C-alpha cells in the first residue's frame, strides 16, 4: 500500500554559480539570486545544513569585490531572527571559531556544531535549507561567497513543495539531535524521524503542473531511520535502472576509502551498466592544482573499456576553470563544485563526492526525481559543459588547460 | 576440531608439456608421467575428460608427434585384460569417439556426463585417479596434441592415498550423473562429503616435511557439504597474499564468456595490489582463436600501475612461435597452463579464468600451504615463462611475435 499523495504545486529551478571569466557561447539562474529571494520571501523558519562558513573577505584575509554577494547574504541572514524567523544552523565541528556564526548569533540565531569526527569519523558535509517548511535548496553551494562567485556550483531550489520539504527537516532533525552536547546516535532513531517515502514508495507529487515521484535519500548508514533510503542505494538504482545513458558531472571520484580500502561500488555498477546493457557511460571530473593525483590511474581503468569488440562505451573528461592573473590571488576558487547524475529516465543531485566515506561515514543528502521537465534541463546543463573547452581528455597537456592541474 | 592427519609418503611432482620447437636457457613431461602411472596401475583408474582425440585418426592428420598419444591409448587398452578396473567419465561429445569404443571394447566402462542439461556447462576437468594412491590434477586433455604441440602444466601426487581417496568422491558425483535420467540430488548422499577443505585442510608429509592441502570443486550444484568451491579457494589465496601474485591462464575474462559481468577474482587482484601492495603479474595465452574481447579488460587492469597508489598490475602475452610445418596441426600451438603462485601458497587448476568455468562447467584444483618445494618450483615455472622470448607487452607488434594473435 502507497503512502498519501501529495497535491502541493511544486516548482523545480536548477541553480547554478558560474564563475567570473567563465563563458559558454549558448540560463539558469544564479546560486546568489535564488538565496536572497528565499531570504527575502522568508516569514517563519530557516534550517541551514552547513560544512563551514566564510562569508566575508573578513574570513578569507582577502579585499575582493567579488565578495560582496556573499557579503549581501550574511547581511540578510542577520536580518531574520530579529523579525521573527526562528533560524536554526547545524554546521560541521570547525578547527577555529567562526565569525559568521557569532554575527548569527547576537542577531538571535541558533547554532549547534556536530561532531562528524567523533561519532562516525566523518564530517557534515550535507549543504542544504529549507525555508518556511515550503521550499528547499538542495545542491554543492557551501556558505561561502567564493561559491557566489569564483567556483562553479549545481543545485535545485524546490518551491511551494511542503511534503518534501517537511521530509528534508526530518533528516536535519537528525543533525540537530546530534549537535547538542552530550548526543550520541540512537540504536533506533524516535518514529518522529521516519519516512514513508522511498525508492519503494516515492513521494507522488505535482512537479510543474505534472505528475512525478520524488524522494530523498541520506547518508551515512547510522543516520538513516527506517524508511529513508540511504543514498548509495538510491544512486546504484538509478545506474541499474538506466538503459541508454549515464552521465555523471562530480568534482571527485574514487573507487576507494579516500588503513587503505578498495571500495568498487558505483565503479562496478558503471561497469556494468555499460558491459550488460550498452548504456553510454560519460564521466566528467574536475581538476584544479588541489585534485588528489591517485585519481587518474582510476580514470583510465575505466576510460580502458571503451572497445569495439564488447561494444562498451565509457568516456572520461577533466572540466578545469581557467584562472587569471588577478583570479590566482583567491584562495581555493576556480575549480567545479557540481556533484550529479542524469540519465535518460532520471535525475540525481547530490551533496557529496563519489568516494567510500561519503557514502559510510560523512553526512549527505540527494535529491531523487522520475517524471515522463528538470531532467531534460539537468542533461543540457551536462551537455554544455562537455562539449564546452573547459573539457579535456585524458591525454590533453597540463600547460593548455588555463590552470594547474595534477590530474594532467 | 581438525580431521584425522595423513601419514602417506606423498610426493608431488610438476609435470609440463613443451612444444616441439619452444627452448628455453626441467620438470618431467606429461607423457613420460602418464606411461609411468599406467604400467604400475594393478586394481583401479578412474579419469575425469574433456574429449578424447588421442590418435591421427582422431585428427585427420598424418603427424609423427602424435605417436606419444598413440602409445598412451595403447597403454590404456592393456588396463581391463589385466583386471584394473577403468571408469571413464567424458562431457558429451557432439558425436562418436573411437577411442572410447576401442576402449569399451578392451573392458573399461565409459559413462558420458551431459552437464549442458543439467547445468548449461560441460565437463571441462581432467584428472587421473589410479588405484586410490596417485593422481594427475592438471590442463592436459586426452589428446595427443596435449603431449608435443601445445604447452601444458599439470602436477602429480604419488604415494598420498588419503587425498586421491578424497578426488575419488569427486569422481564419483561424475560417475553418477552419468548415468541416464540421473538428477543432480538436493542434498548428496552422506558417502560423497569430506572433511578437507578451506577451514581444515588435509594434514599431509609432502616431500618429508609436513603440508596442508586440499581439492576444491566446481559447479556449486555438485558440491556436498564439506566440499570447498573454486571459486572460494582461488579468492583465498587472492586474499591471503602479502607480496605477490603470479596468474599463468590461456583465457582471463570478468565476464559470463545473457550477458553478465563477473568482476569476483578481478576485483580480488584490484583489491590485493591497493590495499596489500601486492605485485599481481597476469600472463594471458594469446593466439588465433582467442576472444578479442579480453584485450580491453586487460588494459583496464594494467592501468592501475601508478606511482601515486603504488598499485603494481602487469600484463603480457604468451605466444608460442609456429613454423610453417607446425600451422598445418588443428587447435595447437598455445599455452593451456592455469595456475596462480604467491609468496605463501600454490593453486592449480583445470578451469579458465571466466565466470562459467565458477558457476556452471566442472572443474577441480589443488591448493597446498607449506612452510620453497612446490611453490618455489611452480614460481620458478612462472618466471622462466614471464622473462622469455614468447612474453609480450599489450603494445607489441603483431608481427614480431612468430604466430597469429588476435589481442595484438
Ligand atoms: C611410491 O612408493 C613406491 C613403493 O610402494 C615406490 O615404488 C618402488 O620403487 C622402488 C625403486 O625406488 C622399487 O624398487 C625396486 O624393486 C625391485 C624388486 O621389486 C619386487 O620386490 C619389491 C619388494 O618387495 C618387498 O616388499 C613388499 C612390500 O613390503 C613385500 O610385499 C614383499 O614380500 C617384499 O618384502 C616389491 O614391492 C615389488 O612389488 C611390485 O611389483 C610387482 C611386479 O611389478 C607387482 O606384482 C606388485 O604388485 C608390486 O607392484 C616386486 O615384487 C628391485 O629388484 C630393485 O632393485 C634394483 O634396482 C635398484 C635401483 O633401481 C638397484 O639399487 C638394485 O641394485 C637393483 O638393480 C628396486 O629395489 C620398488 O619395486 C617400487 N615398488 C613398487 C610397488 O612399484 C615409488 O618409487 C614411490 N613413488 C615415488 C614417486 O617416489
Ligand atoms: C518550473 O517552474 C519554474 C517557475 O516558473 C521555472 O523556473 C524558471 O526557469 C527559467 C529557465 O528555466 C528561468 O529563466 C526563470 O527565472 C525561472 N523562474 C523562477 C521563478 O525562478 C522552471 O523552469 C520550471 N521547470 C521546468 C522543467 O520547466
Ligand atoms: C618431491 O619428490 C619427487 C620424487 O622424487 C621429486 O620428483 C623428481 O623431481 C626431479 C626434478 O623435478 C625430476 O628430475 C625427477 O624426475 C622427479 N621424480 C619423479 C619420480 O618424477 C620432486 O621434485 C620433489 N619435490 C621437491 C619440491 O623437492
Ligand atoms: C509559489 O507560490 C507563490 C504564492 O503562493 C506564487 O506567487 C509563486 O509564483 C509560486 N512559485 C514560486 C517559484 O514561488
Amino acid at each position: 500500500q502507497r503512502p498519501a499523495p501529495c497535491y502541493d504545486p511544486c516548482e523545480a529551478v536548477l541553480v547554478e554559480s558560474i564563475p567570473e571569466g567563465l563563458e559558454f557561447p549558448n540560463s539558469n539562474p544564479s546560486t546568489s539570486q535564488a538565496w536572497l529571494g528565499l531570504l527575502a520571501g522568508a516569514h517563519s523558519s530557516l534550517d541551514i545544513a552547513s560544512f563551514y562558513w566564510t562569508l566575508t573577505n573578513n574570513d578569507t584575509h582577502t579585499q575582493e569585490p567579488s565578495a560582496q554577494q556573499g557579503e549581501e547574504v550574511l547581511q540578510q541572514l542577520q536580518a531574520l531572527a530579529p523579525r521573527g524567523v526562528k533560524v536554526r544552523i547545524a554546521v560541521s565541528k570547525p578547527n577555529g571559531p567562526l565569525a559568521d556564526l557569532q554575527s548569527l548569533l547576537q542577531s538571535g540565531a541558533q547554532v549547534r556544531m556536530v561532531d562528524m569526527q567523533k561519532l562516525t569519523h566523518g564530517v557534515l558535509h550535507t549543504k542544504f535549507w529549507v525555508v518556511d517548511q515550503t521550499h528547499f535548496y538542495l545542491g554543492s553551494a557551501n556558505m561561502d561567497w567564493r561559491s557566489l562567485t569564483q567556483v562553479k556550483e549545481l543545485g535545485v531550489v524546490m518551491y511551494n513543495c511542503s511534503c518534501l520539504a517537511r521530509d528534508l527537516t526530518k533528516i536535519f532533525e537528525a543533525y540537530w539531535f546530534l549537535g547538542q552536547a552530550g548526543s550520541s546516535i540512537p540504536s533506533t532513531w524516535p518514529r518522529s524521524f521516519d519516512t514513508r517515502y522511498n525508492q519503494e514508495t516515492p513521494m507522488e507529487i505535482c512537479l510543474n503542473g505534472t505528475p512525478a515521484l520524488a524522494y530523498l535519500a541520506s547518508a551515512p548508514p547510522p543516520l538513516c531511520p527506517s524508511g529513508r533510503t540511504p543514498d548509495l542505494k538510491a544512486l546504484l538504482n538509478v545506474v541499474d535502472s538506466a538503459r541508454s545513458f549515464i552521465y555523471i558531472a562530480v568534482m571527485n571520484y574514487l573507487p576507494t576509502m579516500e588503513p587503505r580500502r578498495f571500495w568498487p561500488a558505483i565503479d562496478d555498477g558503471l561497469r556494468r551498466a555499460a558491459y550488460e546493457r550498452g548504456v553510454k557511460v560519460r564521466l566528467l571530473i574536475s581538476c584544479w592544482g588541489h585534485s588528489d593525483p591517485s585519481m587518474r590511474s582510476f580514470l583510465l581503468s575505466l576510460a580502458a573499456l571503451h572497445d569495439n569488440h564488447t561494444h562498451s562505451d565509457i568516456q572520461v573528461k577533466l572540466f578545469v576553470v581557467p584562472t587569471d592573473e588577478s583570479q590566482a590571488r583567491i584562495p581555493y576558487a576556480r575549480v567545479n563544485h557540481n556533484k550529479y547524475m542524469v540519465t535518460e529516465r532520471a535525475s540525481y543531485i547530490g551533496t557529496s563526492n563519489w568516494s567510500g566515506s561519503y557514502f559510510t561515514e560523512t553526512a549527505g543528502t540527494s535529491l531523487l526525481v522520475t517524471q515522463n521537465g528538470l531532467r531534460s534541463q539537468l542533461e543540457a546543463v551536462f551537455l554544455r559543459d562537455w562539449e564546452s573547452p573547459y573539457s579535456h581528455d585524458l591525454d590533453t597537456s597540463a600547460n593548455s588547460v588555463g590552470n594547474a592541474c595534477r590530474l594532467l
